[PDB]
């Protein structure tokens, strides 16, 4: 254990750099390089240094079994690429995490494997460069009363994090992972954990930004508080509509009874077309009547929030007597992948929203799965996340309104596969 | 690269062989342009979650599939935009070389994207990732097509032996605008679309009319649920392969490949259309 004392000036507590600039020693160089075993301690000041403008290429470093503990984080220079970090901490890290400004000659395949980074008090900062996370953890929390240690992805960097897990404790809520300019982040065979109280959303794509979901156990049931202030209840945040999920689930399943306690991955996620009315019509969309009187449908401007959509389907009830199906169908449809379902809804008659699948021939081929909207004056967002069943072909959602004379107004429809 | 004066130092998958290339870096310095993988009898290679960058002047392809050979990409940053010389005299300016047809892509996308404007600098994964139907004349009609009128006089189209190789198709169609008022839509549509998923669009074309190419995504409806991705088809007495790979939008049901001939006395062969999901 290397604990820095309180003296120690300077911006660096360790350089790391190959002073051979010759090609013809670089393999044979590189291919023993070694650092192992040390616990080092900073106190908040003091960077480590890899590679250099004047340094040979500081490549294929193996840096296993050490700590990066209470430092201002490790910064990459110029001529410094594949580095592997084979278990390490990085953590309780100040005003920085990793500083990668994409320095020239730097940042193929850099990765961290089964490393421990958490408590941490800076970004880690992503402007170009290739990052994989191998059987990681990140990031339990925040240093107190510091940055959020968000990894920041911008200009072309590309990020994957497989065989991890992504985790916050109990109190932490912020973004972890940032997807800026022409980036990429891939998630794989992990878990991300979010605690009851968690308030925002793990991951925002912008831009040009590509966000993939792969075999991932996600919190999709639970809480009435994710993406506080987000277009919907989900996962991935930002407007970039480059969203692709496959194999991802509920941690522990759904109970499809509280659609009032699910969340999407995301809102572009969509196969439904006009699913909030921006059509200024009731295209992709039927109203078959069932009682004696007329209900009646038509777009209107009272929206939970305009992030995504301006408009909402709003259907009215007029008497006791009026009773309808709001239906549209979608042909996308994978039996034994789960499917999302999710929209904003503010109900004062009684609505009873489902989703059934049917075959080719029109044939439900098993039970709908109903939720019962509840009544009120606020919007509130309804998700369910399920199977989808065998032979089915078509998805069918379905708002049936009746009895009670009031409306409910619809918005920002929701379903595809995840 | 390559020890200058040896072997290329390919990846070679023969008989029953298994190969999984996870979370690395297939790159070409530049100056250097070889074959990196081959996939033969019933081997199988599967790439996820890595990098193929290729330098400006590399002309050949990463991967040859051949035989029984199957090749997965998964999540894969590729290098779809910026090189006229990738594949060159391959069937199509593609990725993957080779006779087999069991190629499958998914979350792959442009390295550092796609100016949609410029379908000459296009590349795609492979022609057999194709869900379009008699994209080339090869059923000797235009099943799948709609010829439909927008001018005076009458547009044509046939089928021909107008092709820029052999190599897949012998067959090309062949619009023909008669005078200055004709012009035609030329149409087929595609129920093929995953939104949130890149797409790829790739043909040969050879203009001497004014040709606008064009893709668009609509609903089940048949109304348009994002803008069109248009390009003017440059001039010429040449085969150029064009290509496009951009994300499907929300709502996307169908895609829609369209060409719009108009204005100028000539006409366009187009050759081996190929729309998939990548
Ligand atoms: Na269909
Ligand atoms: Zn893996």
């Amino acid at each position: 254990t290397l604990i820095e004392s309180a003296s120690a000036t300077g911006d660096y507590y360790l350089t790391i750099v190959n002073t051979d600039t010759d090609y013809t020693n670089r393999d044979v160089i590189n291919a023993t390089a070694l650092m192992t075993g040390v616990s080092f301690v900073g106190k908040g000041t003091r960077k480590l240094a890899i590679g250099g403008s004047t340094s040979g290429e500081v490549s294929e470093l193996r840096i296993s079994n050490c700590g990066f503990i209470s430092t201002a984080g490790i910064e990459f220079l110029d001529n410094a690429y594949r580095i592997l970090f084979d278990k390490c901490a990085l953590s309780r890290s100040f005003t920085n995490s990793v500083i990668f400004n994409s320095p020239a000659n730097s940042g193929e395949v850099i990765k961290f494997n089964h490393c421990w980074m958490v408590d941490n008090g800076g970004p880690f900062t992503f402007k170009n460069g290739q990052f994989i996370f191998d059987s990681c953890s990140l990031p339990a929390g925040k240093k107190s009363g510091y940055f959020d240690p968000v990894v920041a992805l911008s200009d072309n960097a590309t990020t994957v994090f497989t065989n991890g897990n992504i985790e916050y404790q109990p109190g932490q809520s912020f973004v972890g992972f940032t997807v800026d300019g022409s980036s990429r982040l891939s998630i794989s065979d992990s878990t991300i954990l979010l605690p009851n109280d968690y308030s925002t959303v793990p991951i925002v794509n912008n831009g040009d930004g590509v966000v993939s979901l792969n075999n991932c156990s996600l919190p999709l049931y639970g809480s009435t508080t994710i993406a506080t202030g987000f277009a919907t209840r989900q996962l991935i945040g930002g407007l970039s509509k480059k969203i692709m999920s496959r194999g991802c689930y509920p941690r522990a399943g759904f109970i499809t009874s509280n659609w009032n306690l699910g969340c999407i991955v995301s809102p572009y996620i969509n196969s439904v077309s006009n699913g909030s009315g921006q059509f200024e019509n009731i295209s992709n969309w039927t109203l078959s009547q069932t009682g004696t009187d007329v209900v009646t449908v038509t777009t209107g401007n009272d929206v939970p929030n305009d992030l995504m959509f301006s408009t909402s389907f709003v259907l009215s009830v007029p008497t006791v007597g009026a009773a309808a199906n709001f239906t549209q169908t979608i042909i996308d449809c994978e039996p034994g992948r789960y499917f999302q379902l999710g929209f904003w809804a503010k109900n004062t008659t009684t609505t009873l929203a489902s989703i059934r699948f049917l075959d080719q021939q029109g044939n439900a081929v098993a039970d709908s799965i109903g939720y019962n909207i509840p009544v009120g004056n606020t919007f509130n967002f309804y998700a369910l996340v399920d199977c989808v069943p065998p032979g089915a072909y078509r998805a069918e959602i379905n708002f049936n309104v009746s009895s009670i004379v009031g409306g409910i107004a619809i918005h920002n429809v929701i379903y595809g596969l995840i």
